[PDB]
C-alpha cells in the first residue's frame, strides 16, 4: 500500500494509464522538446541519433518470456509524442512467458 499517482504529462502517457487496470509496474518517461516558432537557434533542435526523450518500460513478474511486441500493441503510445519532439524513443517490456 502506497499509491504514487501520475497525471496526464502528455498524451502517450495515457497508453500506459491504459496498463494500470492490469497488475504490473509501468515506468513512461516522455521529456520531449517543443520547437520555438520565434527561431532564433532553438527549434533547430536535433540532437538525438539514439539519446530518446521517451522511453516505456513495462514489468510483469520481471522475468522476460513473451515477445516485448506483444504488450507493446496492447498501449500503441510509442512514437508519437517523442517524434513530435524530433527524438527518438526505446520501448522495453518484461513479462512471464505467455505460455505457461
Amino acid at each position: 500500500m502506497a499509491e504514487h499517482q501520475l497525471g496526464p504529462i502528455a498524451g502517450a502517457i495515457k497508453s500506459k494509464v491504459e496498463a494500470a487496470l492490469s497488475p504490473t509496474h509501468f515506468k513512461l518517461i516522455n521529456d520531449s522538446h517543443k520547437h520555438a516558432g520565434h527561431y532564433a537557434r532553438d527549434g533547430s533542435t536535433a540532437s538525438d541519433a539514439g539519446e530518446t526523450h521517451f522511453r516505456l518500460e513495462v514489468t510483469s513478474d520481471a522475468f522476460k518470456g513473451l515477445t516485448l511486441v506483444k504488450r507493446h500493441q496492447l498501449i500503441y503510445g510509442l512514437l508519437s509524442d517523442e517524434f513530435k519532439a524530433g527524438l527518438h524513443a526505446l520501448s522495453m517490456t518484461t513479462k512471464t512467458p505467455a505460455e505457461q
